[PDB]
């Protein structure tokens, strides 16, 4: 019979799961010491960073660098729940074209429900075990006006945590973030580093200026000290990570016989990329496979990999895709025709425009993206990947475009992605089946896709979506005229063949 993940049952967990199952047999509890705080205990931090913990501690004995997961909001009792009945254990559950396989994680060692206590969670950020302090929060949890690359002090939350009445009650991620750091100065102890793992750019460029933006706003002596010796590294990370369903708790403890309140699903593909800016130590996170760098240029040479080829092969996929009657982006990938006009993009019209990176080999990239894109467990809605695209074409596709303009390169199969974007528009399918357009400028794209017939000049014509140098160049406008008349008239897949070779 299937037995509950946790402590006890684990060593007969290992003897009934045969090669199906891993487990952690590293020593856990008060044997290790917990130098990673982590705020906001999710799916990305439990399928990527956590394992890369999981893998310094199991391969190579790495014992001062276990998590303490910190939850911010009542929603997150269930989490709790779920570690706390497990002894913080939980299943990460790999699944490929190979079928699946559980890794029972180990590496996170504690908990800590921020409503139930607020005072321990600023004492375990400033105790002097915590050496990073990690995050997983979304983009709205920086408060970070993108427009004037400031902090919205105004925010009613900020106000709330800058409110020195409470200085002892904070509820963003700054004002926790600031409350330990103020206890680690009158300490004489070092910064922790703050180590953003959301998958945004500038991830942690945008981290150390919101919160030295609010420590400015209470004390400008510490303000001085976090942006002196402080330490906000940027990275880049990548790992496909579902939701989990009640039907994969099931699942797992019919193949596996776990029974795991809440296992994480995921792919066997995992990338970190991350500058070398510790201000109180790190593990060697290389011998696991992280890419550390030198800094943030050297961040940002991955970042253009993976927005031109991953993002850019996304919208290849999608638009083109949900026109041809595709569903799921494993369906496109493994269609041929799409797998040939896919490879010749990436290969032929964006890798001239990518820099070289030492170590990295952009055909095993692509090879590596391909292949990811065909796992069929992903199940990766093609109408999740088309969604707010007036958000998504002009930095996946139309970049690669402009840069080819600027030094006469290849760009067809660029074009004919955002040519199908543009038919897309109008919300109608090759086999003359409707479909939802979701974008928050729908309004106004689907007035202008009316206006022009297929012919590209109306919805070129929106100044906040496209630059000057596109309208004024002549090969671009009569490649896109055309991809955009040949897909009206004769449909995506009839037209694919006039850009494969």
């Amino acid at each position: 019979a299937p037995l509950k993940l946790n402590s006890r049952n684990l060593s007969q967990i290992a003897a009934a799961g045969g090669a199906l199952v891993k487990i952690p047999t590293y020593q856990r509890g008060r044997a290790v010491k917990e130098g990673i705080v982590h705020i906001g205990v999710g799916g990305f931090h439990r399928a990527h960073l956590a394992v890369y913990i999981d893998q310094l501690m199991q391969k190579h004995g790495v014992n001062d660098y276990a998590i303490c997961g910190v939850g911010l909001q009542p929603f997150d009792s269930a989490m709790r729940d779920a570690l706390a009945s497990q002894d913080h254990l939980y299943t990460l559950i790999e699944r490929s074209a190979k079928g699946s396989f559980a890794h029972v994680i180990g590496s996170i060692n504690s908990y800590l429900f921020a409503p139930d206590n607020r005072e321990a969670v600023i004492a375990k950020m400033a105790h002097p075990d915590t050496k990073i302090v990690s995050l997983t929060i979304t983009e709205s949890g920086y408060y970070y006006n993108e427009n004037t690359h400031e902090l919205q002090s105004e925010h009613p939350d900020i106000q709330f945590d800058l409110d020195p009445a409470n200085e002892k009650a904070p509820r963003t991620t700054f004002g926790f973030l600031y409350a330990g750091l103020t206890r680690r100065y009158q300490q004489g102890l070092k910064p922790f580093t703050v180590m953003s793992c959301d998958n945004m750019q500038k991830n942690g460029s945008i981290t150390r200026h919101m919160l030295e933006s609010f420590a400015r706003l209470r004390n400008p002596e510490v303000a001085e000290w976090i942006a002196e010796e402080g330490a906000f590294p940027n990275a880049m990370v990548d790992r496909i990570t579902p939701q989990t369903s009640e039907t994969d708790k099931t699942a797992l403890a019919e193949k596996f016989g776990i029974v795991d309140s809440w296992p994480v699903v995921t792919e066997p593909f995992t990338q970190w990329v991350i500058e070398d800016q510790f201000s109180d130590g790190r593990p060697p996170f290389e011998k696991v496979g992280v890419q550390v760098v030198k800094d943030v240029h050297a961040v940002e040479q991955f970042e253009k990999h993976k927005l031109r080829l991953l993002n850019g092969s996304h919208s290849a996929l999608g638009y083109p895709g949900q026109l041809a009657g595709f569903q799921y982006v494993h369906e496109v990938m493994a269609n041929p025709l799409f797998r040939k006009f896919v490879w010749q993009m990436m290969q032929e019209e964006v890798k001239p425009l990518l820099p070289e990176i030492p170590g990295v080999d952009i055909d095993e990239y692509c090879n590596t993206l391909i292949e990811r894109f065909t796992n069929p467990t992903i199940m990766d809605q093609l109408p999740r990947i088309c969604l707010n695209a007036s958000g998504k074409i002009p930095q996946f596709i139309m970049p690669s475009i402009a840069e080819a303009i600027w030094e006469t390169g290849p760009f067809r199969r660029l074009c004919f992605v955002a040519a199908a974007w543009f038919h897309y528009i109008k919300g109608v399918d090759d086999r003359g089946k409707p479909f939802e357009v979701v974008d928050p400028m729908r309004e106004e794209l689907q007035a202008k896709a009316r206006a022009g017939g297929n012919d590209p000049s109306e919805l070129l014509s929106i100044k906040s979506l496209f630059g000057d140098d596109l309208r004024n160049d002549e090969r671009f406008l009569r490649e896109i005229t055309t991809a955009m008349n040949d897909i009206a008239r004769d449909g995506i897949m009839k037209t694919l063949p006039k850009y494969i070779n």
